[PDB]
């Protein structure tokens, strides 16, 4: 009653931030509708991708009535209708969001260790996570009730009945447990790629050790005057080699035994296998000369190249990196974790009048700007489809 906010920043700089998230976000999902509604819903993916662009379309509508009912210093009916539908509206649509990133992160985690009425149980899921998400919001669009009885106090936890604040608690206990349970399921899935992508590491530098073995021994065959030396580096090159040929790098991983990638990449060190073994053979004749000449004969144009083959099959993919794993964790850093950490003490002081005016306002004004941040997801979610070959 007493205590006063200061509404002289916000009516400026959370207007003017939220016009440019307004039109950025409107140009961003509508190049992002006409593109993704005109592609087939063939997998779970696309379905969970299709929720997320209408339920950012949602929160995107949402902010018109907030842009200028926040523009003005006092409350009025525009701030009463934000309070008790248009705010609630963005809250329900943004745990919308949550819930298919948390889908799109076990679907796209699926995908990596993969070697219809699944397609239904996708539209069933996002049914009951739109239905859910109303059935939390509802009572709060009914239990803000109460008119305004001091026109400067703006606080929509004033316009609330005794069981509108309840909910109100209720509702936010059940949000950050939607947030942590998604959250967590991200943070898992991402250290499981991870840890596969320093598991793929480890096996293509373990077999480019063995082309640097290869590669050694024979600049010590080049610059050796005795057959001792030079069968000391043959029987090194062949077990590099017979090593690295029992290799199943991560280019090979989901391919069949009888398939020609599989064939070239045994052959290709059958060749050069044989290669080693007419030295060796030489070598032991004590043919020194002879025995370096055939160990030179893997400088050839064509026994470089089935290295330089071989060397490539053997390469980290770009299945291993996966960059919509990775945007969704740094999405959930960037604009969920803020809000979530800064939410709890702001309820807190919303539903008992404990705090202090300017602990209150602090509360207030930091539950605000991270908020704003949250509203970013909704222009930066199109990016998780924006980055790949039908875009081009
Ligand atoms: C599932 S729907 C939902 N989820 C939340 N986490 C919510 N947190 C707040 N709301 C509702 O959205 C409206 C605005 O609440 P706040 O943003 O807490 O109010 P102000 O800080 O005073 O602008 C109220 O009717 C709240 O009950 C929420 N609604
Ligand atoms: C008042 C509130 C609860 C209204 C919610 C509207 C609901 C019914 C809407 C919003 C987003 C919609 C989904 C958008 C995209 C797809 C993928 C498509 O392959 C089949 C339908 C499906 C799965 C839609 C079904 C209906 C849907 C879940
Ligand atoms: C960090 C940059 C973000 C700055 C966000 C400022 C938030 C704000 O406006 O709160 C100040 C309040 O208005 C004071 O009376
Ligand atoms: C979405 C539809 C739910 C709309 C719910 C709106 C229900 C509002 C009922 C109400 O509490 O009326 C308040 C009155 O208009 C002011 O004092
Ligand atoms: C970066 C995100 C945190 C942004 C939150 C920090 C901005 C809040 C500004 C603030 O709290 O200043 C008000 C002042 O203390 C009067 O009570």
């Amino acid at each position: 009653s007493l205590c006063t906010r200061d509404y002289k920043i916000t009516q400026v700089l959370f207007p003017l931030l939220y016009t440019v998230l307004f039109f950025v976000g409107l140009i961003t999902n509508g190049l992002a509708m006409r593109i993704f509604f005109q592609i087939r819903s063939k997998s779970n993916f696309i379905i969970f991708l299709k929720n997320t662009v209408i339920s950012d379309l949602l929160m995107i509508l949402t902010f018109p009535f907030k842009i200028l009912s926040d523009a003005k210093l006092g409350t009025g009916p525009l701030r009463t209708f934000v309070c008790q539908v248009t705010s609630v509206i963005f809250y329900f649509t943004m745990y919308i969001s949550i819930s298919f990133l948390g889908l799109i992160t076990i679907d796209r985690y699926q995908k990596t260790t993969r070697p219809p009425k699944n397609l239904l149980g996708a539209k069933i899921l996002s049914v009951v996570i739109w239905a859910f998400m109303f059935l939390l919001s509802l009572p709060n669009m009914i239990l803000t009730n109460r008119q305004p009885r001091d026109k400067n106090v703006k606080k929509c936890s004033f316009l609330k009945s005794e069981f509108g604040l309840v909910w109100h608690e209720i509702v936010n206990y059940i949000c950050q447990v939607i947030f942590w349970i998604n959250f967590l399921i991200v943070i898992v899935c991402y250290t499981l790629i991870t840890k596969e992508l320093y598991r793929s590491y480890v096996r293509t530098a373990d077999l480019e050790d063995n082309w640097e073995t290869l590669n050694d021994n024979l600049k010590v065959i080049e610059k050796a005057d005795n057959a001792a030396q030079v069968k000391d580096a043959l029987t090194k090159m062949r077990a590099a080699a017979l090593d690295a040929q029992k290799a199943t790098p991560p280019k090979l991983e989901d391919k069949s035994p009888d398939s020609p990638e599989m064939k070239d990449f045994r052959h290709g060190f059958d060749i050069l296998v044989g290669q080693i073994d007419d030295a060796l053979k030489l070598a032991n004749e004590g043919k020194v000369k002879e025995a370096q000449a055939a160990a030179e004969q893997l400088k050839t144009t064509r026994n470089a190249y089935i290295q330089k083959y071989l060397r490539g099959v053997g390469k980290v993919p770009r299945k291993k990196v996966n960059v919509k794993v990775f945007i969704i964790i740094a999405v959930f850093f960037i604009c969920f974790v803020p809000f979530h950490f800064a939410r709890i003490p702001y309820t807190l002081s919303q539903t008992r009048d404990v705090f202090d005016c300017t602990a209150e306002n602090t509360l207030f004004y930091v539950k605000e700007s991270t908020l704003w941040l949250t509203s970013l997801n909704a222009c930066l979610n199109p990016f998780i489809y924006f980055f790949l070959c039908k875009s081009f």
